[PDB]
């Protein structure tokens, strides 16, 4: 599909681009009601949905009709914010509400409710989250530690921390691990990938950029690190451990949210 590139700070933004892997092109896409950057974005029954960023409304994207509609908003306000989507529902994980946030969230767009989750054993915002064989994870935030949500048990558990610490981290999941990329410890270039079978992370070659506030998206077997600081964007070949330069956006974004649909 395409991954789209949503808000961040340049002013913070409402527009919204979207990438095209066989033409390596960004376009523009119809701009959000509101401006947004630390905003978490994720994807659910075919709608995009941007969460938080201020600038605790929540809207969803259309892209059939390419128009963006409210939604309600959230309990908490979150900037900083990590979403994730697990069975159904929309995960807002962390945050600073303008202190640091340990609370947890989910939406539900059958009831267009939010409703309280556990809360995670530390405060993180800049926290990464990315979900992998039914848990949802939190990486980094303000932190090397990680810890993992079971929805059945509603429960935060501990997992190994990554190597370097990192606040502002983009995370994906990529053949069955999970990829955090960059963050700020100075702003850093380093990638580190998470074996939940083993409960390791090991090293991955480092980007050519140094990114933090980045969106990180997995497109045909691809991760792209977007943004975080130009207008560059990367993409990660597994099969050689190397990441090259692809198009760059058309607008600078520190705090992007990236989502693929």
């Amino acid at each position: 599909g395409r991954i789209y590139a949503v808000g961040g700070y340049d002013t913070h933004l409402n527009s919204v681009e979207a990438y095209d892997p066989e033409t390596d092109t960004w376009s523009p896409v119809a701009p959000m009601n509101t401006r947004r950057s630390g905003v978490g974005v994720a994807v659910l029954d075919g709608h995009i949905y941007a969460v938080g960023g201020s600038h605790n409304s929540v809207e969803r994207y259309e892209p059939e009709r390419d128009e963006w509609h409210l939604v309600a908003p959230m309990l908490t306000r979150r900037i900083g914010v990590g979403v994730a989507v697990l069975n159904g529902r929309i995960y807002a994980v962390g945050g600073y509400d303008g202190t640091h946030l340990n609370s947890v969230e989910a939406y539900d767009p059958e009831t267009d409710t939010w409703s309280p989750v556990a809360p995670m054993n530390t405060r993180r915002s800049g926290v990464g989250v990315a979900v992998l064989d039914g848990h949802i994870y939190a990486v980094g935030g303000s932190h090397n530690s990680v810890e993992r949500y079971e929805p059945e048990r509603d429960e935060w558990h501990l997992v190994a921390p990554m190597l370097t610490r990192r606040i502002g981290v983009g995370v994906a999941v990529l053949n069955g691990r999970i990829y955090a990329v960059g963050g700020y410890d100075t702003h850093l270039n380093s990638v580190e990938a998470y074996d939940p079978e083993t409960d390791t992370w090991s090293p991955v070659a480092p980007m050519n950029t140094r990114r933090s506030g980045v969106g990180v998206a997995v497109l045909d077997g691809h991760i792209y690190a977007v943004g975080g600081s130009h207008n560059s964007v990367e993409r990660y070949e597994p099969e050689r451990d190397e990441w090259h330069l692809v198009a760059p956006m058309l607008t600078r974004r520190i705090g992007v949210g990236v989502a693929v649909l």
